[PDB]
């Protein structure tokens, strides 16, 4: 399925948008699945008290509330179970009393849409996350998890030879890097009032999110005191801009709502390798020039920048050869 | 140090909130670090570029970004260092501080460590935090506590200054003059409600709330009703970078903090534990009991109770809300 999220300051706004894109998507005959964190104001907007299991509210429209907390004594059930395929060590544990660590959050949260996505029970799963850095480090897991294992198997095996997982993990992992790449598979769309303060914001999370790979499909305008055309602001992405939900009356919003699929797949691409010129091609807008920081230190080049880093994984045709180049162009990094 | 943080839906106004009362606390003589993210509205607000490391802006003010590769490739040197002192062959020595990738988790991690060395410093009267002011920012808090149910249970089923290091930062945790966080929200009943669900929750984590901050929006309103017992300050706005209105209408924190209500009590002679929790139904609060301990789970952050010898033991023959406590009652026949 297509997982689409929100990214910006507000809350309330993103929680807003992530019930209307939801409800415009299974008006159009999408099977939808809606999921938010533990938090009051999406059971209250939706007039529904949610759970840790999907319901349905609308027809093709079922919702769903993450607790980390069930999610981690659901998945403990299971490596109880486990215990028996390796006399049991963990059985005076119990589910309840385990305690979420910070990361473990990400991690429950992030497999809970995985099994959603592999059950093929929807086409769009709408996520209400935190919208900032966070949310970008947990989409990013395959990638990161992806390269603690390249980079750190090698230097365990080649240096203990005193004393297959790997394809098993590796292929999981790579499953989860093929699906973030793809902007049918992923996206999010930046979330913003005219406020300079939120649009700058915006453009740093929108950078950093080119570098876990996560396309950025467009940008919604919401509300506020300040007046003004963000349209300059975020080129060549799509500005939609849209009207408040007052009194339980979603139709204004949902009608001003863009056209999800259409911009992801016209927005540009985090990244693209070109083989035949020989090149790397990395959109990184939304940070300044000198906060782009490009090193080889290990096997892979390593760029850093929205305090995000990424190790290029180069392909046959770039491999090893030495790095001719590199420089700015329109919002590009390009590396040779 | 004092340990001050913000909770609400809203960064932009936590953010100027957290940078008038570090200009505050640092013009009244304390010694002020104030430490924020890696996001570009606290050096816009403060008209000044941010590091790793702290720099002095004004008297007694210095401000911080916690950029977590920095932090992660200054750690990385630390285990290197351990690598060299326990390994007469190393292994991840190769390996560069400034290709690690940030997981998840180790932001928090990152973020708590370089708070408690600059706590454990003694440089500082107050560390103003301006986190995500949500259910991270409590969980990344919590962690002491957190970690030390780990290694105790997790060691049962068979790491001497470790109880050291965590119990310093349990200790911190629970003491109002030590940490402390304040609720931010706009009048509209949605931020209301979703700091109250906050409020709830950081008490699982034993986290003092003192008090409320008002800040403007469309919706206009008296929110005394909605956080009693806390005291609710309506602040104004800052506009042209002038800071003096908002500064002059902060609340005095360290007094409020220390008047506001304790997350837990335990009544040995009546045999009763006392919690307070607001924000929250006894709908939405689990409890188990396992032996000796009792977890509570509420606002998807779960309190484990050790049961001291009054309590051990004896049955849980109720519990019910009472003006935002949940009083637990312990069996005594």
């Amino acid at each position: 399925a297509l997982i689409l999220t929100f990214l910006g300051k507000s809350g309330v706004a993103r929680t807003k948008i992530a019930i209307a894109a939801a409800k415009l998507l299974a008006s159009q005959g999408k099977r939808v699945l809606l999921a938010g964190l533990a938090e009051p104001v999406l059971p209250l907007l939706l007039e529904q008290t949610l759970t840790p299991d999907p319901q349905q509210i609308a027809p093709n429209l079922e919702v769903v509330q993450f607790q980390s907390s069930v999610l981690l004594e659901r998945n403990w059930e299971e490596v109880k179970k486990l215990e028996a395929q390796y006399t049991p060590i963990i059985k005076e544990v119990y589910g309840q009393e385990l305690v979420v660590l910070p990361g473990m959050d990400s991690a429950l949260a992030l497999n809970a849409i995985r099994e959603y996505d592999a059950s093929g029970k929807y086409d769009t799963i709408v996520y209400d996350g935190t919208g900032d850095a966070f949310t970008l480090r947990m989409l990013g897991l395959p990638e990161s998890l992806s390269w603690y294992v390249r980079r750190f198997r090698q230097l365990f095996v080649n240096s203990d030879l005193g004393k297959q997982p790997t394809n098993q993990v590796n292929n999981f992992l790579d499953k989860g890097k093929e699906a973030l790449a793809d902007p049918k598979r992923v996206a999010a769309f930046l979330v913003t009032t005219a406020d300079p303060l939120e649009v700058v914001s915006v453009r740093y999370l929108w950078g950093s999110a080119q570098q876990i790979g996560l396309t950025i499909g467009g940008v919604i305008q919401v509300s506020s005191q300040t007046e003004g055309d963000l349209s300059a602001e975020f080129t060549p992405l799509s500005v939609t801009v849209v009207p408040d939900v007052t009194k339980g009356d979603w139709q204004p919003l949902i009608d001003a709502l863009p056209n999800f699929v259409e911009q992801a797949e016209q927005a540009p691409k985090p990244i693209t390798i070109d083989t035949h010129n020989r090149q790397v091609r990395l959109f990184l807008p939304g940070f300044d020039k000198k906060q782009v920081k490009l090193t080889q230190y290990g096997p892979e080049v390593t760029v850093e920048a929205g305090d995000q880093r990424r190790n290029i994984f180069l392909p046959p045709a770039l491999s090893g050869r030495p790095i001719t180049g590199a420089k700015f162009q329109n919002n590009y990094l390009i590396i040779s």
